[PDB]
């Protein structure tokens, strides 16, 4: 509350470690947790199975009910997003799966969603695997798409890959009594805090930016106590758990999140302007050097431009394909938020059946922590290799 | 194939490591996997997203699509269970969740299941969270319970906690064209191989026995290529993934599985007859004894008694509660298959908030036998029984 | 205290975990450890820097001074070897290095050692890198080789590779007042406990058998409080530390040590007799085999034959090289004590830096027996012998 | 075509990973490594036992001879320090131990060293445990202290704790033919590269800054092929090995080293000036502060002030003791280079040429500048 976000990222979820005479949280691989007696054991099992948080001093009983290393990572992100509690899972898709199953179980299987979403999130809603029905709606048509069966309104900003922004204040107003789930993977709690704009749930693919080194899969939703209990009820019986070492590395990554994001953001802001001058590129999508931020969201909603850039090329698919293959320092791979700069053709990786399929000339670029001159020299060499 | 199961446990899933000049498989924590070009990268993405196994030489693309350390653990168990392929997940419940969602997606949401099952598996079917409908049936009433939209027949033997056995040959005959999923957590591939009896899928909570040290959560289903694709299709979009270090420790544990199981089984067989002589215990349930097994399943289906023992006490809830609390060496905790011997009161912990019929007897006590000496374990259990 | 060695391997070094509500010890990667105040922090720093063990409740201060996971592994082995304390290091050679530097620092740089030793230990003494002087002596000539500045008598039984046994009771009598250091890597605390025969220090290359899965390097010396303090003084300033995850896996491996050792020993006892019948092998060296132990050490010193087998071939170097290269299931690699069976030519790999006079025979081949089936291992070794 | 140091920190030691279809290096825990045949296996064993680097395609044979994850971390730091090769060990003290034993083995047991050094390095030389003799000399008296059997000239800048700087160009000139070992733990390859100034060996306690999260012990010396071969010869038989997961986390930390160091340096530069205005502190030692570097080393030798701050208090031991006990956000613990801010009393923790009792060392982390200021002022006012 009185500490700045930079301090909260370092010391968040590190309570009681200094008193115990330790520097970093220990990795407890224990699958089972012994109990003091039958009465407290049975009470603690039922308490956690029904989605409640662990009481201090009580036994965790089993790893599928509670794990301390995961709980430390959960409290660390909840403080950053200004949320009451948070629930962590194996991947970002496991968190989305639990969020949708919680809505279905509560008798609300219908979901209202904006079309520019992550490929996996879009495919999971379209298939209706978890007993869900979806109505694809635009920012202005959210209120109309709301049914008496809607359990959640799913939004993502900046969108993956185009980086289209969404006004969160208007979305919450349109949803009204329906909770809003905001995928804040790209912005991170450093740039955006949807809970402050009135959102109920905030999803993050911890695999990107929260980990920051491309070596820890994870998913986490910062939300109020009601949805946290519903998500833990699902987690206890579906079991898409985050491994203790995975939780350790994601919590470890949160300490350097503010420093890494600001460094990659500075490089991305400069690269977007330098690449715009190249004749092979027709458009540069970047919230800071924007062609789609007339609403003044950069300042009101986002405290920074981000570290992602989408580039439209003048030869369509052929130029986009050649540019990706001729990169040497920049690695052609899916995923983002890592220490190294990655590149992809979203239409072929993020390809068979879609209405909101991105342009063939579009190329997504995750900016890492390399020098700005070395990254432009490599991207210019790949563009000139046409 | 021409190797004994003891040899297969050690060298299973270790192909190509000796040629690469390494002893154990490396732990690759990589979340993303680079691609050679857009054409091969995109094709590899679509094949793995549609649940296909990774073709040799192709890039894994992303960890939610494929991971090499998990794949090594998958091939190791599949060879032990005599299955074509296997799919691993974060926990045993994640594997069950994916198997049920695979059936629902194929237009078969109905499941026929025999009542004595693990608490979580029973609760997941009863709630119908994953869009499933269930008809609880007995071993003889499986054929009648089969509906036109049945996707699976779920069976578990020895059952958790009572250790009731199920004739798998008769179950497969009753199911007919419906695939049979058999939870083989308690027996492990050392004692039982349901695929040999005609089962289609074999679930294992790798958290117990496969890991063997109580430090690696996991779940895995050894099955034919058809269900392996359906399970991977669900895994790719739901993402209940097994962490590379978790997969490493479960694969590591498989090397010592036959040696650990036989050692714990020996101690369990000795403790079953020693505890039966005590007057405080009315009955000792143990698959290794042919008493409660009139069908001759120990020999045809199971090559050993196991390392789990259920005990019925003469004082009901009060004696069961006191016996658990007075144990010092034996630790009162949930879970099984570890090196440490554990004890639990199912009617007071896992099945306390459960209905009268589905919950076990208030005097029943489950005991997972470990690698401690038989004399030190009986002395501790006798001291706890005499303390009431 | 009144527990069997099998029970002690599972619960050794696991005190207070059940009270804290945890199953296995946590891996604390912390490099630094905060202090309550300047007075207690400074005193605990001085206490640990001077080689003393950590007091309960006091802060570890720094990892180079103390680490809890390593300390758990240390107390677990000390109970098995019947020693007061134990000190762990990065490798078996790091423990040997610290033992020699502790003797040199105490004004005793001379070491009396029996010639059949592991290659690295032999080369480290011959070079005199750590300011050591060595007098190579036989079992009977130990007393004569003792000089006024002797620090310790180094002995290893069964010796690497030949598997020569040494009567430890006679060695302690010959040494008299000088402490005896026994490398018990091959026997392990399951088969031999040199402390009961009067030895002062017991070195184990934890890398083999204690780990048991070929994935954790380590070294440890079970000894009295005086030598434990001297070893910790050297460790605090030289810093050859055992990593917390390495200590976790070696402590994890101790829980299955008795079960794994007995399983490999049974296979080795049968393999040594089956390989003796082959005409290509002239002699099979194994402690538990006729004409290999005239002093009756197998019974009063060793409770088992072990899991290592050395054998001489009738073609010398050419037959030894062909036999190693034609093995498929048995892997040609250095090291031992793992779950898989390994084979080597000691003259070309382990005992290569040793002087030509102390080098083993060219026809000799060392074999570490794993946990595979006895029939599959003999079929592979017979196929390799017949390929020449 | 040459890459900047910021790019080299990210992609250093990552060669062949993109071609193999992997993002980060795998952790190979293997203790032993199988061989193709007796002839190649035996030759590879002798090659690595005599301190040579592993040839591509050859088997590592055993972990005490070679480990791939450690080798990747070694090549990553060598490129940053502009050295030919590097040798990694369990701790910074294990690296110092091997550096001294390599000198003793070469018939040069005498070492010339400057008095302001790390406590452990100072105690290891004074004791003479590894068969070493030491002559303590000042910057100007290095040439005179050089004996016929001198193996190394050990220097550390900024010194631990006082942060006293040493002109490395003059030290190399004074040493002449004797190789110079520089402990570059505090500056890191981001700020200083002693190899460029003519140093032969550069030691780093990887435990600090290279790891950056206080969870990976380590030590590493960036040096030429001759000393690297000698250091690997000692490592192969003494066995103070860096664990594969430890090497993985230290290599992982190098990717964010430039970004973390610059962030902590900015906070330290502001804190040193804000704390100077407080009346309880008599003097604030920081390389970047005015009147603290008359030789112009900031610019020629160091590209930044660093993230460490030592300061003298006006009450001696009592004020220093109270200040560290009243800190709440800043943690009283030994060590440095982590994500969190640590504080210590160098006289009590870590009577041999000791620093002043009023001196307090402070490792600046990645927290906000205002929150650190508020906590330290509250602790000073509590006296
Ligand atoms: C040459 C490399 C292989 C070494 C292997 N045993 C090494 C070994 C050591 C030293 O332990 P570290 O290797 O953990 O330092 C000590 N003592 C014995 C008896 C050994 O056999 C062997 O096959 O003998
Ligand atoms: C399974 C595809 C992975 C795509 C990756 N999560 C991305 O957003 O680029
Ligand atoms: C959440 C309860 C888990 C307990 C464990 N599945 C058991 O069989 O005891
Ligand atoms: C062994 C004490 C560790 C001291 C710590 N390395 C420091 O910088 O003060």
């Amino acid at each position: 509350n009185s500490m700045h976000p930079e301090t909260l990222m370092v010391h968040g979820g590190m309570d009681g470690l200094t008193e115990a005479g330790v520097h970093v949280p220990a990795i407890d691989l224990s699958t089972t947790n012994p109990v003091n007696d039958v009465a407290t054991g049975g009470d603690s099992y039922e308490w956690l199975a029904t989605g409640h948080a662990l009481k201090d001093g009580d036994s965790a009983v089993y790893q599928r009910l509670w794990q301390p290393g995961v709980a430390r990572f959960e409290t660390a992100l909840a403080e950053l997003e200004h949320a009451d509690e948070a629930v962590a899972f194996a991947t970002g898709m496991a968190a989305m799966t639990a969020a949708l199953l919680a809505a279905v179980n509560a008798g609300t299987p219908h979901i209202v969603a904006v079309r520019p979403l992550y490929g996996g999130s879009d495919h999971l809603l379209e298939t209706g695997l978890l007993g869900t029905t979806v109505t694809w709606a635009k920012e202005a048509e959210i209120a109309s798409a709301i049914q008496d069966d809607t359990g959640l309104v799913i939004v993502e900003t900046p969108a993956n890959p185009s980086l289209d922004l969404v006004d969160l204040d208007s979305v919450v107003a349109a949803a009204g009594t329906v909770p809003v789930l905001v995928d804040n993977t790209f912005c991170t709690p450093v740039l955006q805090q949807p809970i402050r704009h009135g959102a109920a749930l905030v999803l993050h693919s911890a695999t990107k930016y929260l980990g920051g080194h491309g070596d820890a899969m994870g998913g986490i939703i910062a939300t109020n106590s009601d949805w946290a209990m519903r998500l833990r009820q699902v987690r206890a019986i579906t079991g898409a758990l985050l491994h203790p070492m995975g939780a350790y590395l994601l919590h470890r990554g949160l300490r350097t999140l503010a420093v890494r994001m600001r460094a990659a953001q500075t490089t991305a802001g400069e690269l977007a302007e330098r690449l715009a001058a190249h004749p092979a590129i027709t458009a540069v999508h970047y919230p800071g050097l924007n062609g789609q931020d007339p609403r003044g969201l950069l300042g009101r909603q986002m405290s920074g431009g981000g570290a992602m850039i989408a580039l439209e090329l003048a030869g369509g698919f052929d130029a986009a394909r050649s540019f990706v293959e001729h990169c040497s320092l920049v690695v052609h791979a899916v995923s983002l938020g890592g220490a190294d700069t990655l590149i992809q053709h979203p239409a072929s990786l993020t390809p068979v059946a879609a209405t909101a399929k991105p342009g063939d000339g579009l190329i997504r670029l995750s900016v890492g922590l390399e020098h700005v001159d070395d990254l432009e020299d490599d991207l210019i060499a790949a563009l000139d290799a046409s």
